[PDB]
């Protein structure tokens, strides 16, 4: 495999091609395509960076392969395997891509770039407009190379925990010094991010050097609040720490226990910098929930203050979050940070915020008797909003749990999944409302209090109250006799049909609806929290040590993680990798030829062909004695 | 395209007539919620004629509906016509109607202070009842989509199912 | 006394049974080579 052979196997039509390749080719191009066009491997590099995505740079597009490029041992590639496995899937060729797989080394890392090469051609396939989209077809050559690294993956596990630890976090160097577990999240393959290993490795991550087996979340909030009791603490050894990946300067100390490198491990583990920011964040609640209750006055409190100086600095280190995130460029800085269910609502808590307190500070304190000044009014009033928002936040904590953190996930999922039901509640609704309405209430002229007399008692019905005193407005115990009048006989019976369509046909289908939905909406939830971990967890490595009151000083003064490896701990991880691929597909064909569907029809072959022997004796044996009945 | 053909192939699509025909339902609720909500006096008010005029048409397009399905005989053309929910409601809401127009329009205005002439209260409170079969043809509407439907289907195949369950209570 | 162990005890004489007329096939032929020729 030299240079112009592998042009040529791009550049040739004498085969099954990809009729999308030379429809990707165009756009990195930007526009420019003549029909005379050989394809080069500078534009085979501009495709894979665009379709791996984020910051992968191929070595197509780098000075050393550009320049004997150019010029032209050398021309060779010293991994050929690796450049086949990619044209075979540019080119849609999966029967080819899947025997050059497991022909090379670093198997598990080639079926986590492949599925991420075909979701995103299944992508631009969707949004382009060709005859054949092809696109349920190279989504499902993605989710074959995707099924494979799973597997892969509990054979390693099956085999030692710790390397397979160890699997998802080295570099590669073939791959823009990527990351297997990176790969995967990039193409959202969550069996692989959900599995047993990988979290794990998680949760190992999340205690940082902190042995958390021995120690409990009594003395980890305990040694927070009391700063010396850091040193009775138990801690991990360099040998327990080192399928961990780690930053630069953390490994420095773990390789140098001295007094203050103990409480370096304490103060950057993203388990204490989690309940050092809930702590602060349930002391703010507390003082703004003290502030909306009490009377305010023309001047802000004590109380007040610190609430304004906690969202000023939470809104900075939000804003950082999103300029220094792993996508590269803003538009994809900007839509993942909005693809968050709690950072949306922290957006508009904050702005809301600031215009509240615009209202109630910038507002001109005519004495009259506060709350004859309508600018404070609508200031506090959108504080008294506002917090509800903060209340809400705290099931983002919640969720870090195990148990509660699923639920949190269904509650989403369900309210889209009961919305058409809940579409014909409020249809029954206003059936009811608007003769209810007419019928009681005709002397009346237009207002915008139409609008709630119609909905309004018709809501409160579904959940207990029955306005018992108001049915039959005629009758002696009424509490409306000035509304008796003709037709008011009419609505006890509206009302009669309108809860027996509510309660006993609508809120009772809404139960039988969640009673059948709540195992795969279970199911769904469990994979999706466990997936979401990863982007949890991996956040808190690059937060600061100070919460949001305090950070103000960590920004100021501030004005990812690594594996490392030795080369022989390098070449027991590629020798581990070897084994264990060896294992997978040895067990395979085991299974494969030890079941019944295939020893019946071996044996349903062999029976065939020795009916056909025995005949082929059959005959001749007869014609064996008839000499001894002949030759005697 | 030809400017001409590209308005053609968008007000001869199906999904083009439902959404027009859509709005304009919605716009009529509005109106009869308006009239039937809003004091009512001798004359009709201008929401009041416009409402008339739709259910008027709007009759008008049923029959041929009739007189136009894939059967060929009357007798067949009616059964199959009758075997829809709606298409039985609309029958009654259309009727029960004009017998409403009939009283509240053709009525002697002895001026009483109106609720003392009974015919026109009779005429009012019909309007009052036949606006509920305009509302639940929302749910014809709105069966259009694919998570909906099968629940409106629902919920009249589980009402013939809880009948003897009811029937129960009804004794107790 | 299951199907899993009586298809695959059935499995094992098959394979070998055939490797047998194949024995006997072979042999079988070399007895009427004498009636070819010894006759
Ligand atoms: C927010 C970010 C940082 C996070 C930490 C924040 C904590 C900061 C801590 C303390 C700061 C408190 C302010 C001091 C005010 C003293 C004023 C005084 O004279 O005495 C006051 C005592 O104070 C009160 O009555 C105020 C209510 C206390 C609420 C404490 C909740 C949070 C505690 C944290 C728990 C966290 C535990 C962890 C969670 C489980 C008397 O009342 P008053 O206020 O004068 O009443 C108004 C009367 N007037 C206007 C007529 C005069
Ligand atoms: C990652 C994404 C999330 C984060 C995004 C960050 C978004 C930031 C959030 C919100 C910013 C936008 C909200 C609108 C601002 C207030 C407007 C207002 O009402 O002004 C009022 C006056 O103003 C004052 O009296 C001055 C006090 C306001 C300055 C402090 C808040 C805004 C500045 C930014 C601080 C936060 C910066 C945070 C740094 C990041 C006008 O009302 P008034 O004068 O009372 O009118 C009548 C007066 N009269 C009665 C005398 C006639
Ligand atoms: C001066 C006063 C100071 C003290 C007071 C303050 C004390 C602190 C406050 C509360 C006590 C909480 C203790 C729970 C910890 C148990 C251990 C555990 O398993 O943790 C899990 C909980 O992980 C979380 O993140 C839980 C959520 C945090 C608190 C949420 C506040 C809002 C809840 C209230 C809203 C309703 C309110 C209505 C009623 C008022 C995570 O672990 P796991 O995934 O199961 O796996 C084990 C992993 N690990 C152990 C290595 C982490
Ligand atoms: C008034 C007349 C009646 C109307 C009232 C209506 C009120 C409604 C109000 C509020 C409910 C709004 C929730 C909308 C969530 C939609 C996003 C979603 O589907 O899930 C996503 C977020 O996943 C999560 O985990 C989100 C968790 C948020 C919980 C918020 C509860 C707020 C409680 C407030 C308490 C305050 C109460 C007191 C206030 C004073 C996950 O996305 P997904 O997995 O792709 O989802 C697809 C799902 N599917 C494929 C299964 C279909
Ligand atoms: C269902 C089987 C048949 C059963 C038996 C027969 C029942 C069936 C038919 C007929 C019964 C209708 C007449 C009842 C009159 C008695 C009350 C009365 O005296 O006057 C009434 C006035 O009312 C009117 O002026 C007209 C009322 C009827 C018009 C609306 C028809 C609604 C039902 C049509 C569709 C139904 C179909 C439903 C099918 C499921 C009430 O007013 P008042 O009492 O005079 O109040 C004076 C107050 N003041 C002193 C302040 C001024
Ligand atoms: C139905 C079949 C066709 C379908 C379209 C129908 C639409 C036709 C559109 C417009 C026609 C409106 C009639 C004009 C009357 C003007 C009178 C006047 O001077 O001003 C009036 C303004 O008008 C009102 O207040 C009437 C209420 C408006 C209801 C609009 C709902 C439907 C809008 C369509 C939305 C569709 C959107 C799509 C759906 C999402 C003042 O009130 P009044 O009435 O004088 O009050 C009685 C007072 N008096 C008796 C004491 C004097
Ligand atoms: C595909 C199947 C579905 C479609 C089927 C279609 C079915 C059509 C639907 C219904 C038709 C049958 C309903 C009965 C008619 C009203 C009777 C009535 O009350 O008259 C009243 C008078 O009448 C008038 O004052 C004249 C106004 C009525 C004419 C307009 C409606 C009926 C004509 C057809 C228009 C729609 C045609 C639509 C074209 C298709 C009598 O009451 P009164 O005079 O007040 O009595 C006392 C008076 N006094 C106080 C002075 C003593
Ligand atoms: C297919 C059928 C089509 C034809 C239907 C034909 C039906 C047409 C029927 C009849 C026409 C009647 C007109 C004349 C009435 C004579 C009485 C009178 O004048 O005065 C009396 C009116 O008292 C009433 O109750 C009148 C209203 C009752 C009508 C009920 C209709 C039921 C429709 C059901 C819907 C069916 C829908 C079915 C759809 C499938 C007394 O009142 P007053 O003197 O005016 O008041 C002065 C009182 N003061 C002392 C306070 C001042
Ligand atoms: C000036 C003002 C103008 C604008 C305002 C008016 C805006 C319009 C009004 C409402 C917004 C409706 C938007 C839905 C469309 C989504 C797309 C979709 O999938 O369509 C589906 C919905 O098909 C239907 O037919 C839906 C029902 C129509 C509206 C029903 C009104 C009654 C509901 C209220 C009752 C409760 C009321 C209580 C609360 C008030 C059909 O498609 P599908 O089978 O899923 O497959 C896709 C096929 N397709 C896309 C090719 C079609
Ligand atoms: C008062 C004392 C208590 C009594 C009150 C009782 C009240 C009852 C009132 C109303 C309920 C009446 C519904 C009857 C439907 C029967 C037809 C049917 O079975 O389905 C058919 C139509 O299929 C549909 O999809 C019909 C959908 C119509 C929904 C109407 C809801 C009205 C809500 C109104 C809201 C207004 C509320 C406010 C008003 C002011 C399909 O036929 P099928 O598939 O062959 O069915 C066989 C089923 N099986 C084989 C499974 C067995
Ligand atoms: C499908 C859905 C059901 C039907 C429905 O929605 C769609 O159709 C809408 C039409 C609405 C009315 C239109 C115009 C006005 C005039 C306005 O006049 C100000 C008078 C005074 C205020 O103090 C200042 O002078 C008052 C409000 C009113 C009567 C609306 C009420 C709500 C109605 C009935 C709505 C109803 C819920
Ligand atoms: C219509 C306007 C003018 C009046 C007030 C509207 C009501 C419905 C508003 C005001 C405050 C709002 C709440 C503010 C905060 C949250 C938290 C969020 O996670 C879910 C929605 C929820 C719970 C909102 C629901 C709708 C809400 C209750
Ligand atoms: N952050 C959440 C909850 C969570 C999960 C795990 C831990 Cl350890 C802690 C908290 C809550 C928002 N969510 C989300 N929001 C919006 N749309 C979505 N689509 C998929 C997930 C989400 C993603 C998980
Ligand atoms: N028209 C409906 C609902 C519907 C279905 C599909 C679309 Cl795309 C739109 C609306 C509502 C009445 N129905 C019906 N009515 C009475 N008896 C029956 N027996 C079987 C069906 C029906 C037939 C479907
Ligand atoms: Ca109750």
């Amino acid at each position: 495999l030299t240079i112009p052979r592998l042009e040529e196997l791009y550049n040739t039509k004498q085969g099954p091609t990809n009729p999308m390749l030379f429809h990707l080719i165009r756009d990195v191009k930007q526009g420019n395509l003549p029909p005379g066009y050989k394809i080069t491997l500078i534009d085979i590099g501009l495709v894979i960076e665009y379709l791996m995505g984020g910051t992968y740079r191929c070595t197509y597009t780098r000075k050393r392969f550009r320049l004997i490029y150019n010029s032209l041992e050398t021309k060779r590639f010293p991994y050929p395997l690796n450049e086949l496995l990619i044209w075979a899937c540019l080119m849609k060729r999966q029967v080819m891509a899947r025997f050059l797989w497991q022909h090379g080394e670093e198997s598990m890392a080639k079926a986590l770039v492949a599925c991420k090469i075909y979701r995103s051609m299944a992508y631009e396939a969707k949004q382009s407009d060709l005859v054949d989209d092809t696109s349920e077809e190279l989504k499902q050559y993605s989710n074959d190379f995707g099924q494979l690294a799973v597997e892969l993956l509990e054979q390693s596990f099956r085999q030692d925990e710790t390397m397979a630890m160890k699997l998802l976090t080295y570099e590669l160097k073939n791959w823009s010094n990527s990351t297997c577990l990176k790969l995967a999240v990039s193409s959202r393959l969550r069996p692989f991010v959900a599995h047993t290993c990988t979290q794990m490795l998680l949760s190992d991550m999340w205690m940082g050097r902190l042995n958390m087996r021995k120690n409990s979340w009594y003395k980890v909030i305990l040694s927070i609040l009391v700063p010396p009791a850091i040193l009775m603490l138990e801690y991990k050894t360099k040998a327990e720490m080192s399928h961990i990946p780690q930053s630069q300067d953390a490994h420095q100390m773990t390789m140098e226990l001295p007094i203050t490198r103990k409480f370096y491990a304490f103060y950057h583990a993203p388990i204490v910098k989690f309940w050092f920011n809930t702590l602060a964040y349930l002391g703010f609640l507390m003082l703004y929930t003290f502030v909306v209750l009490v009377k305010m006055e023309q001047l802000p409190s004590v109380q007040e203050w610190i609430v304004i100086a906690y969202i000023f600095t939470y809104a900075i280190e939000k804003v950082r979050e999103v300029f220094m995130s792993e996508a590269g460029k803003i538009s994809q800085k900007i839509k993942v940070w909005f693809s968050d269910y709690f950072n949306v609502s922290d957006t508009i808590a904050i702005i809301s915020f600031f215009v509240g307190f615009g209202l109630r500070f910038g507002a001109k304190w005519n004495y009259i008797n506060a709350y004859d000044n309508h600018v404070f009014v609508a200031g506090r009033l959108i504080y008294c909003l506002n917090i509800i928002f903060w209340y809400v936040r705290l099931l983002d904590f919640l969720a870090v749990n195990q148990q509660a953190g699923p639920y949190v996930m269904m509650i989403g999922k369900m309210v889209a999944n009961m919305f058409y039901i809940v579409v014909i509640m409020a249809l029954v609704l206003l059936s009811f409302g608007v003769p209810r309405k007419a019928i009681l209430y005709p002397h009346e002229e237009p207002s915008w209090s139409l609008a709630k007399d119609i909905v309004f008692h018709p809501y409160w019905m579904i959940f207990g109250e029955v306005y018992a005193y108001e049915i039959d407005v005629c009758a002696n115990d009424s509490t409306l006799p000035t509304i008796c009048g003709p037709g008011t006989w009419l609505t006890p019976f509206l009302q009669a049909v309108y809860l027996f369509v509510q309660y006993i046909i609508m809120v009772n289908l809404l139960i039988a609806f969640f009673n059948n939905v709540y195992l795969q909406v279970k199911a769904i939830s469990n994979i999706v929290w466990k997936y979401q971990r990863y982007h949890f967890i991996m956040a808190y490595h690059e937060k600061p040590v100070l919460p949001p009151p305090l950070i103000i000083l960590s920004h100021i003064v501030s004005l990812g993680p690594k594996l490392f490896l030795t080369e022989e701990d390098q070449k027991k991880l590629h020798d581990f990798e070897e084994q264990c691929v060896e294992m997978y597909f040895d067990e395979k064909d085991d299974k494969f030829n030890s079941g019944s569907e295939e020893r019946i029809r071996v044996t349903f072959e062999r029976v065939e062909q020795m009916s056909i022997q025995i005949k082929e004796v059959g005959d001749r044996v007869n014609y064996i004695k008839r000499s001894l009945q002949s030759l005697d």
